[PDB]
C-alpha cells in the first residue's frame, strides 16, 4: 500500500487528509506534538501511530498553526469574497479544501477545476 495509507485513515477522520507538502516539517511537528489539543478537538492517537504519522509528515513536508494561516494560502485566496466562504453555509471556512477543490486529497488544487458549492466553477 502507499506511504500515506495510514495517514489518510488517521488524519482523514474528521476532515480531509491534508497533503504533507502543504506545511514544512516544523509546523507539522507543532501539530503532532499535542494532538490532544487540536483546534478545539482531541485528535490524540496511540503513541506508535502518532510516531509513524509524524515521521510520514516530516519526511514528505514542504521543503500549532493552520494551513489557512500561511502566507501562501492567504495570497492565493485573497480575491475570494466572504459571501462565498464564511457567509456560505455550504462552505463556512476555508479549512475543508475538498468542498471547493474536489480532488484536494490527491493534491489537485488547480484553479481551473475549482467549483465553489452554491456558486459554480470559478473559471
Ligand atoms: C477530529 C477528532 C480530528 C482528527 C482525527 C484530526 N483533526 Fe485536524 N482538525 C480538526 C478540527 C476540528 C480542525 C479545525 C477546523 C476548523 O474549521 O478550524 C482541524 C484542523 C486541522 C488543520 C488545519 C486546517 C486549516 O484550517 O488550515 C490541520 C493541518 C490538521 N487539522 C491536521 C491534522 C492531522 C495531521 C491529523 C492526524 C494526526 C488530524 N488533523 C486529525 C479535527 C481533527
Ligand atoms: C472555496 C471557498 C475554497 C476553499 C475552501 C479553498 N480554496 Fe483554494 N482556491 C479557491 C479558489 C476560488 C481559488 C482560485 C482563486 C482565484 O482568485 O484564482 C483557489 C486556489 C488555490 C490554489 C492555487 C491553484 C492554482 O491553480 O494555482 C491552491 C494551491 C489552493 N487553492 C489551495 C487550497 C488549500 C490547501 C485549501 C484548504 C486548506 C483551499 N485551497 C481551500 C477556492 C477555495
Amino acid at each position: 500500500i502507499p506511504q500515506n495509507a495510514e495517514y489518510t485513515a488517521e488524519c482523514g477522520s474528521c476532515h480531509m487528509a491534508y497533503p504533507a507538502n502543504l506545511l514544512p516539517a516544523d509546523k507539522w511537528r507543532a501539530i503532532t506534538a499535542n494532538l490532544e489539543n487540536h483546534f478545539g478537538d482531541n485528535a490524540s492517537l496511540d503513541p506508535q501511530v502518532t510516531a509513524r504519522i509524524e515521521e510520514y509528515l516530516v519526511q514528505h513536508a514542504a521543503q500549532p498553526q493552520k494551513i489557512t494561516e500561511q502566507a501562501f494560502f492567504i495570497r492565493k485566496h485573497d480575491e475570494i469574497p466572504r459571501r462565498m466562504v464564511q457567509d456560505n453555509p455550504k462552505v463556512g471556512s476555508f479549512s475543508q479544501c475538498s468542498n471547493c477543490h474536489n480532488l484536494a486529497e490527491k493534491g489537485i488544487f488547480d484553479e481551473d477545476t475549482v467549483n465553489i458549492p452554491g456558486f459554480g466553477r470559478w473559471d
